[PDB]
């Protein structure tokens, strides 16, 4: 509905996030001019290809309704109905990556496992639509309140072809290589199982509390050698992963939780756990610490 969010009533307030190809702004929608705060995603450095990808992303988000997925509100066909902007609920505590850093002193293991469980259920839901997220990372998780997080961005999400259980990317632009499964690096293959690999990296991130020098890029670069540049980095990352190099157990991380991470990081795609497996395992851990 192009009349739902009219550009003349959508007022900019603050910048919330920004990257090479997109940004999110805090805006106020006041049709009666005298209104709700919303989050608005727009492209940056747009092209016809990027705009078509953005249309697919909007359709993906519109099709999702789940407690742990940020809520679609609509679209603004701005610039006289010659451009597109995506309208979403505003989540007041921002990205989980920043929230964990700001509030680590009140976030214990059982809280981390609540966030883990919630991310997992969002991903179970995504898989029922045959969507592959391809960019799971704490920077793409948003915090609604102390007890609720949601997957907040779907800019790299792809729909599986009807007769295959993987999506093969041809020319990969934005590639978060230090979250990628080995078969994504070596064969450009993305699947539910590669999302599970990346979820293991998210779980690692959580239990580092986003401490300085413990991020996946920083750790993998320290193991590879900080002087390496360009494709050499990739070559070494592939060799490292294929022969069982892995992110370390974070300081203070229980062995049981590191074991979850390492089971997600199986080079054998079919042996990785399912998101249903993981959600039940994590919720049983929480419940057996204390319900
Ligand atoms: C393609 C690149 S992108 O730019 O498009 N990309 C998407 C991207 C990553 C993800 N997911 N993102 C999304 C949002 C976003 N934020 C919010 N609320 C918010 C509230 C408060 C603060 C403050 C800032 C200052 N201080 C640190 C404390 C928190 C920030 C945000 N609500 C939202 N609803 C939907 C989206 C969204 C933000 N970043 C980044």
């Amino acid at each position: 509905d192009p009349t739902q969010f009219e550009e003349r009533h959508l007022k900019f307030l603050q910048q919330l996030g920004k990257g090479n190809f997109g940004s999110v702004e805090m805006c106020r929608y006041d049709p009666l001019q005298d209104g709700e705060v919303v989050a608005v995603k727009k492209l940056q450095h747009s092209t016809e290809e990027h705009l078509r990808d953005f249309e697919r992303e909007i359709e993906i988000l519109k099709s999702l309704q789940h407690d742990n997925i940020v809520k679609y509100k609509g679209v603004c066909y701005s610039a006289g109905r010659r451009n597109l902007k995506l309208i979403m609920e505003y989540l007041p505590y921002g990205s989980l990556r920043d929230y964990l850093q700001k509030h680590k002193e009140r976030i214990d293991h059982i809280k981390l496992l609540q966030y883990t469980s919630q991310i997992c259920k969002g991903m179970e839901y995504l898989g029922t639509k045959r969507y592959i997220h391809r960019d799971l990372a704490t920077r793409n998780i948003l915090v609604e309140n102390e007890n609720r997080v949601k997957i907040g961005d779907f800019g790299l999400t792809k729909v599986l072809p009807q007769d295959k259980e993987y999506y093969k990317v041809k020319e990969p632009g934005e590639s978060p290589i230090f979250w990628y499964a080995p078969e994504s690096l070596t064969e450009s293959k993305f699947s539910v199982a590669s999302d599970v690999w990346s979820f293991g990296v998210v779980l690692y991130e959580l239990f580092t509390y986003i401490e300085k020098s413990k991020s996946p890029p920083a750790e993998f670069m320290r193991m590879i050698g900080n002087d390496k540049q360009g494709q050499m980095i990739v070559f070494h990352l592939i060799e490292l992963l294929k022969n069982n190099g892995r992110l370390p157990r974070p300081d203070g991380c229980p062995d049981e939780i590191y074991m979850i991470m390492t089971e997600c990081w199986n080079n054998n795609v079919n042996q990785r756990p399912s998101f249903r497996d993981l959600a039940l395992r994590v919720d049983q851990i929480r419940d057996n610490m204390a319900g």
